[PDB]
């Protein structure tokens, strides 16, 4: 015999993981000293050493890595080494060692926001075991609808993996999506803060939800159900249509055919559910200009209410009716053994079909088969195929609804059936031996012992009856060997069909989809092994599970809530309403979206230890679960090549605290339940560093009461209107009952009050009776509702026999706030300071007033201080330097900004060496991607060196990139005076831009792409490195510009032939023009900008041309830092890689405007100080610098003082806001 | 009637750890709200908000300690308010919060060096509840024993709670006592460095291990053994000597009496122990001036070799002959109910005494009572008493072996028999009803659940028939609440002596002495409660063992080594040699080490927050485990007064690693044996943040060859100056061989030539033959010293037979380096 050995290890190491490494010994060897090590840069460590033993024996030890040698990444080696008695066995692989991807989200409360409102969120960070990390963040940032920085939190410390943070968000805050990063990582949470009221019922669609082009009608059904679980009436207007289909091509025959549809009105039943059916005679299914779409839009308003709902519901209409897809079966056959599968059947409607008669059909080189077969009572069609005919020969599987296929139809869609398709590969048996695993059907639960069956066959024709036999088994779980072992059988049976077992336990280190990859090495050398899948569902360490007991209870008193988890865990929970989800849809915190933020749904080799044989096996097999193997054995296949209640409440999030786990594993709290009457949907993760993170799934707690009232009033109300304030109020009991009604009058709203002194009504089981006001407002702000119910002992009879009164609940009452605002039409008038100190103390003083027409507790002021020149994203600014590439046009346009973001950085004092000398790398092995597209005649091309003289743009491109890089790398200047004779040969003094040379990007070279810009940009392009007018080409240049200076128009031009005047530094042609570009542009508060993407291009051009030109003022100034504060919020100005020329000249601009008045604060002390001598200070010094600090003042508005002392400059907007009467 | 309230709470809050508090409530209330908080300096988090039922509850929850507002140690207050209703119950304590002891200990592979290797050592910090912690060191430090610091680590951080750090030593490192130190703390680990050979053999006492008084001659059992379990054959010179006691006096009669001492001569048996009875009439027991302790110093040569090993035993003589001690009872009693406890009953040697009439006798006012109890065939004594006629009265037990006590006389020492007193305190009881709970044994074990039996009499006067009694239950471990419970019973039972069980489980979150509280409040307003306090061995939660496989190995052939811990934990090895131990003792590595790491004196408050009176309940039962109680029931007393291979081996450590544990619990390795004829002891301990700290036993791997040899050489030589390298060979086969020896000549050493060559001889089963040669040494430095034996097949007879030739062990090579010095 001849001895073997098998090393197997992960291709992909993980840096703080613990990882296993296995060897498997054949008998034999017994004398030979094995020992496996993995190489580093830093040091040699021994994995195991070893010796032979006189079985066969599986040995697997785990391991602490190394740390990768580099930043994150490093190429180790695994080396196997069997030395001892003149013999020394050396095999060599590579394998990678990776800091992998810590997953992180962050959960707010609520996807949803009043201001005045407190956002809560939970940052979690996590492995990708789901184990917690507490490696503690630099920074976290809360930001502006104007991604303009409003909080933040430095180096902060996670307790058990997550951290806690809670922002008072402002009063008077500004709607829009809010955003919410840490560390500047991938995780932007945003929630959205605007002006809401609650919804209190639900509808949506139940009976449509598939539909078939066979069908003849379909039966919508609209359900409108209540928070709390009734039922309810309401007018019913649903809109089923299929739009018109918008082809591919957008140019010919545009004009559209109008959309298909019908309207359904109708009102619900007593089940509160509306039903009436649709005829697809209406609907093209069989035209192509129509869509295969069906919109449902149900609308549903409440009864004598006015308040409306809407679902809107997107069907996809599928021509075909059944479904037949393989899910358990392999995608390999052993030859000449029978191979096993089954076949998952199911309708249009993905129902699993019963007594359907499936055809396979067998393509294979001896002879094509056909067999059928009957699905069970359950929805699977099981097959067992004999594969001794098969010849060792790949064959394809097909299943079929029937042999005849649909004929197509020029009247009709052809209903297509999507088949059963497979392709079987011949596993590499070099010895006949049969391995065999029966697969777990559908998802597999966790936590409990998985008993799986193996079956067998060792043949007596390559093992002797004396050798005994061995299998060795890997459960592998998302790329790493989580589970191995190895099952000893008794060698007197040897030849018979036999099978064994396996007790296995999946869970949360096992993948979704983990392996299971056993094999035999007989002592031939020949292996048999087999590998398969497995469904396992997103479980988790923690089996938390959430209880509320009684589960629907009263509101205003307690409920017994029970956490489930494991012990010692520290657990997080929110308790929030329907009503807010009801809204917007919340951010997906569940099992999917945990395992989804580590993307490792493909396993496999990764790129840099890939081995690339071909110029299956058991190689295949551990190639596909990611692990490397190192043997001798024979596994790899050899290469081809081819009673009142008084209720006030929290209706908003109910519980938000955090609750440590205790050693008992079980934890109770009793929580008081908010008098509003819905459904409160909870959810709990727990997480813990013992055994990893879980997640209990959403329960509820319906809060019901039998008899109550519902104020619905809008939230947006404005003085002296008179709105409808709708009270509902709800019968439940079985039994007619007498109510009665009353408001609370108050000094704090008017109303002129149809019905009210206590009102007494009549109503029955299920009924809403609503009352009706118009109310009208005095005060501001929050002001309370209050409202009265009570049911009233009957003293005459109505709706038939005696009113009941109940014993508990008779009264009912309620407090609702609202928001109510000054009249008028608002208008703010808005104010800006650059106050600079350098080393002193420079003051301002602002007067800001008002035209006195204004109602009482109406103006409002506040001022907002700044250190920074913008908002964010500085870190996109350091990425802007990455990703190099060769290819189009585009290479030039990303590798320019690397030069200006390294003049920007330096003068912002946050300058890094080691960016600085990636980006000059990144830059020197850029000044060869410009050298195949150098054309034949000495210039440059877009495209080719024959295609002819280049353009004027790209040229003068690569002029400005070769002549602004000499402050950070060495440029030769010979190709620019290469350049500047093909300059002078293209355009004529007598006539500039010839039209020699085309680009082939359109709508890239400007916003208006003429002539005389391109020309006075090859001609600027000379002396904006710090030369004056000495060339001709300039003199030819301003030659053809001045005539086109008097010329006007077209102030995008203007400006930048504005620009080189500027350059020039001369004021005698560029000032007549200058006072028709200032006084064109539009104003947007105090961020002002330049109108005529191409605003934004002019904005940046005429920004230069202001700051370029000598004797700045402070008028200048003010303007400048107006305009550069309206770039600041231009997510456009910076961040483009492909994007145009805007993005270099824009960031160039902001460098000046670093370079000459704004240098960014590092010491101010500000204080501001009003007429009743109030003041304030505020700090920046350099973490707090981006902060946009806020202050509000209570004076009446005038001239304050506005004081900075230190060193830096500081940005001051005061901005007053104020209603008019609008005669 | 009146509803009743009681929270509980922690007296000392440790900051990295989480803690309970309890609230048990009436039936009654069910519209007050009662809201327990914990205000310190700086926040105030709500507890517990909660509402009153219609029943009585035990709601417990577990919060996070606030941090210390003074920045290590502070008063925080707890306090209770039930509100609503026009009622307002408000009631405060004070509590302790401090941050909990960072221990750490340092553990090194040997504790003994020569100068020229290598010093590996590990220090672990460890928490209270014995999960490590990863906290930045901010410096260790190696010193000489001339207090100069020699070696320097800064800015080391732990890999799963441990450091793992190694140290070269100079070649000519002076010898003395180094010390490892970390960051200027309390903690530090000497070890000394001296030159030194490894002894083969250890000697030890076997039958003399305790002396009483009423003996007339007693055997001295000497007995001396290899490391590698074989019996060893020699010179045995055994001193047992008593020494003369100094005087109290230091002042007067410096003339002292010449110690008695006795000295004995002898060769030990085929078993290699050496047995001689001794008359212990000879050393002076009566007088005050010789001492009450016996010194045994036994000295054991080889036969042809001349090292010799020393054993001191030092056995103190005692007049006691038995003990009486009360183990299993309580310190109070519940009047006019009956009252159970057990004895320990105890001879000289400290063994279960059989058949013992153990005398009780009762002290109290009523009158003096006796009674005798026969022992069982296990050492214990259980008796039960009532207490009817004792009229609530604190009163005194006492257990002795007879009603006469032995008269004092001249001409003998008077021996005392250590008798069991006690005194058992009235419990305040309000209501008449009873609750007891039934003992388990000595020692408890570990991690398996054990079953309590508690039985209770609830008297139908103080209780009414439709409402359930309920009893709570808390099981308190280290000062921190464990496990809780609540378990209810109906009041359908009437009044009876019935009894019920409750499922414990002990671990190492619960103490080795952890306490069972079990009360019960009436609506009268009474309380009934009983207290018993635990015995747990010194446990883990992480359960670690090793095992060798196959447990004894010839040299040069591979062991597998089974390592059994909790998944995800990172483990320590140590495979020391035994002849290391053998010269230096080893520091204590045990679970009594890790246990008295941290101070256990436990059981009351801190003098900060504590409570007295102006000079047993419930109260005193929650002190005496030290826990904070807010209650507004009768839960206080009115206040009162109180086949040929070559042998160069690894004579340090063998084994020093870190092998972490994958997801299966186990890992092994098969790690290759050392040359060296001896025993290895092997020991582990495993961090993990999941089930804490664990400690296995040391086990131990024999490595024995049956036919070896053994070269005895001194580590320091004078070079030109002659020594004398004396060689011994082992015959351990049954059966009887023939040998013969070869020295290897070289240039690095001189030989004189006494017995050069033809000493093949022969050697029967269980022998040793010494050969001795007069060597010395030419130059400097370490010089090999190799020796090769084997076994030849000759017609001439060993013994009267010709010497079978072995399978395996025909040959014997071995390799010793030597220092040599000028």
């Amino acid at each position: 015999e001849l001895p073997n050995y098998l090393v197997t290890l992960p291709a992909r190491l993980n840096f703080p993981s613990v990882q296993k490494v296995c060897l498997d010994l054949s008998p034999g060897y017994s004398d030979v000293k094995f020992t496996v090590t993995l190489e580093t840069k830093d040091k040699t460590q021994k994995l195991l050493e070893y010796s032979g033993l006189k079985k066969r024996h599986l040995h697997c030890i785990s391991f602490l890595v190394p740390p990768p040698a580099g930043g994150t990444e490093e190429v180790a080696t695994i080396r196997v080494s069997g030395v001892g008695n003149n013999i020394s066995f050396e095999e060599k692989k590579k394998v990678l060692i990776q800091r992998q991807g810590n997953g992180t989200f962050v959960q707010t409360d609520k996807p949803l926001y009043t201001p005045g409102q407190q956002v809560y969120f939970r940052i979690v960070t996590m492995d990708s075991n789901f184990v917690p990390v507490n490696d503690k963040y630099s920074m976290v940032e809360l930001q502006d609808p104007n991604s303009n920085r409003i909080a933040q939190w430095l180096e902060v410390v996670p307790e058990q993996g997550i951290v806690d943070l809670s922002f008072q968000l402002a009063p008077e805050a500004m709607l829009g999506t809010y955003t919410v990063a840490v560390a500047e990582g991938k995780t932007f949470g945003t929630f959205s803060v605007e002006e809401y009221v609650l919804p209190k019922f639900k509808v949506e669609v139940v009976e449509p939800k598939e539909l078939s082009t066979v069908q003849e009608s379909f039966l919508v059904k609209i359900c409108c159900r209540y928070t709390y679980g009734k039922p309810m009436l309401g007018a019913v207007q649903v809109s089923v249509c299929q739009k018109a289909n918008t082809y591919w091509y957008r140019e010919v025959e545009r004009e559209q055919l109008p959309d298909k549809c019908r309207n359904l009105s109708g009102q619900t039943d007593k089940t509160g559910c509306f039903s009436a059916p649709v005829d697809m005679a209406t609907f093209d299914l069989i035209g192509y200009a129509y869509s295969h779409q069906i919109n449902i839009v149900a609308t549903v308003v409440e009864e004598g209410t006015g308040v409306e709902a809407n679902a809107t519901q997107n069907i996809y209409i599928s021509p075909q009716m059944g479904s037949m897809t393989f899910e358990d079966t392999s995608n390999f056959y052993h030859p000449n053994f029978p191979f096993s599968g089954k076949i998952r059947v199911r309708g249009h409607d993905d129902s699993f079909l019963k007594n359907h008669l499936v055809f396979l059909v067998i393509y294979g080189t001896n002879g094509t088969f056909n067999q059928t077969l009957v699905t069970d009572n359950n929805g699977l069609a099981p097959f067992t195929l004999e594969t001794s005919g098969w010849n060792g020969t790949d064959v394809s599987l097909e299943g079929k609804f029937q042999m005849e296929d649909l004929v197509y139809n020029p009247e009709q869609v052809p209903r297509y059936y999507q088949n059963a398709y497979l392709h079987l590969r011949p596993f590499y048996s070099t010895t006949r031996s049969f391995l065999g695993i029966h697969r777990l059907n559908g998802p597999l639960k966790c936590g409990q012992p998985q008993e799986v069956l193996v079956d067998y066959y060792i043949d007596p024709a390559d093992a002797s009856p004396d050798q005994e036999i061995s299998f060795s088994y890997y459960l592998i779980g998302k790329g790493s060997l989580v589970m191995e072992g190895q099952k000893h059988l008794n060698s007197k049976k040897k030849g018979l069909k036999a099978s064994f077992s396996l007790s296995l336990t999946f869970t949360s280190r096992l993948a979704p989809d983990p392996s299971l990859v056993i094999y035999a090495i007989f002592p031939s050398g020949g292996v048999v092994a087999d590998k398969i899948q497995f469904s396992v569902e997103m479980c988790f360490d923690n089996q938390v599970s959430l209880g509320f007991s009684p589960s629907q209870q009263l509101p205003g008193a307690e409920v017994e809530l029970q956490l489930q988890a494991a012990p010692g865990s520290l657990c997080a929970l929110r308790a929030v309403d329907e009503s807010v989800l009801l809204l917007r849809p919340d951010r997906e915190l569940s099992n999917r979206s945990v395992y989804g933020m580590f993307p490792f749904w493909y396993g496999h080799y990764p790129y840099q230890v890939a081995e690339y044989d071909q110029c299956t096996d058991l190689f295949s097999f551990f190639r596909d679960v990611g692990l490397k193997i190192l043997s001798n054995a024979k596994i790899k296949k050899p290469v081809d090549c081819s009673d009142s209640q008084v209720r006030q409440y929290f209706p908003e999030t109910w519980l938000w605290d955090l609750f440590p786990i205790g050693n008992s594993g079980k934890e109770a709290v009793h929580v008081t339940v908010p008098d509003a009457i819905t459904e409160w949907k909870a959810m709990s993760f727990c997480t813990s560093q013992s055994r990893g993170f879980g997640l209990s799934p959403t329960v509820g707690l319906t809060a019901f009461k039998p008899f109550f009232v519902d104020l619905t009033l809008p939230y947006s109300v404005v003085r002296g209107e008179s709105f409808r304030l709708t009270a509902t109020i709800f019968n439940y009991l079985k039994d007619c009952i007498r109510v009665q009604t009353d408001l609370a009058k108050s000094h704090e709203y008017q109303l002129e009050s149809w019905a009210d002194s206590q009102t007494s009504s009549c109503l029955c089981a299920d009924d809403a009776k609503t009352h009706h006001w118009n109310i009208t407002a005095v005060k501001l702000g929050h002001i309370n509702f209050t409202i009265s119910t009570k049911i009233l002992d009957s003293n005459e009879p109505c709706g038939g026999q005696k009113g009941f009164v109940p014993q508990k609940g008779r009264s009912d009452t309620l407090i609702k706030p609202v928001l109510v605002k000054p009249e008028g039409v608002l208008v703010e008038k808005t104010h800006s300071s650059l106050l600079c100190p350098k080393g002193k103390v420079a003051s301002e003083s602002v007067s800001l007033e008002l035209p006195v027409d204004i109602v009482p507790d109406s103006t409002k002021a506040y001022v907002t201080v700044l250190g920074d020149i913008m908002g964010t994203a500085l870190q996109n600014l350091d990425g802007l330097v990455q990703m190099p590439s060769g290819c189009g046009e585009q290479n030039m346009v990303l590798f320019a900004p690397i030069i200006y973001v390294l003049q920007y950085l330096e003068k912002a004092g946050l300058l890094t060496e080691e960016i600085r000398s990636r980006a000059v790398g990144f830059l020197e092995i850029g000044y060869q991607k410009e050298l195949m597209y150098k054309h034949s005649n000495g210039s440059y091309s877009a495209f080719g060196e024959r295609d002819g003289n280049g353009n004027t743009w790209l040229t003068a491109f690569v002029t400005k990139c070769f002549g602004q890089a000499q402050k950070f790398i060495f440029i030769d200047p010979k190709n620019i005076q290469d350049a500047l004779k093909w300059m002078a040969g293209n355009q004529l003094p007598s006539g500039c831009y010839a039209n020699v040379g085309n680009l082939l990007h359109t709508a890239m070279k400007g916003g208006v792409d003429d002539e005389v810009s391109l020309t006075a940009y090859v001609t600027a392009a000379l002396l904006e490195m710090g030369k004056d007018v000495d060339d001709p080409m300039v003199s030819q240049g301003l030659r053809c510009l001045k005539n086109s200076a008097t010329s006007t128009t077209n102030l995008y031009t203007q400006a930048l032939l504005a620009y080189i005047f500027s350059l020039a530094g001369e004021m005698d042609i560029r000032n007549i023009l200058l006072k028709q570009l200032d006084q064109q542009a539009i104003i947007s508060g105090e961020s002002i900008y330049w109108s005529q993407a191409v605003d934004v291009e002019l904005t940046a051009y005429a920004l230069l041309a202001q700051l370029t030109k000598p004797s700045l003022t402070q008028k200048e100034i003010a303007k400048a830092t107006s305009i550069v504060a309206w770039l600041a919020k231009q997510h456009n100005a910076y961040g483009g890689f492909s994007s145009t020329q805007d993005t270099v000249v824009a960031l160039q601009a902001l460098a000046k405007y670093a370079t000459t008045a704004y240098m960014p604060s590092e010491e101010i002390n500000l204080v501001v100080k009003s007429t009743e001598n109030f003041q304030r200070t505020f700090n920046i010094q350099s973490v707090n610098r981006l902060v946009f600090q806020q202050d509000t003042l209570p004076n009446v508005p005038g001239m304050y003082t506005l004081e900075a002392s230190g060193q830096g400059c500081v940005y001051v907007q005061t901005v007053l806001r104020y209603n008019i009467l609008p005669p």
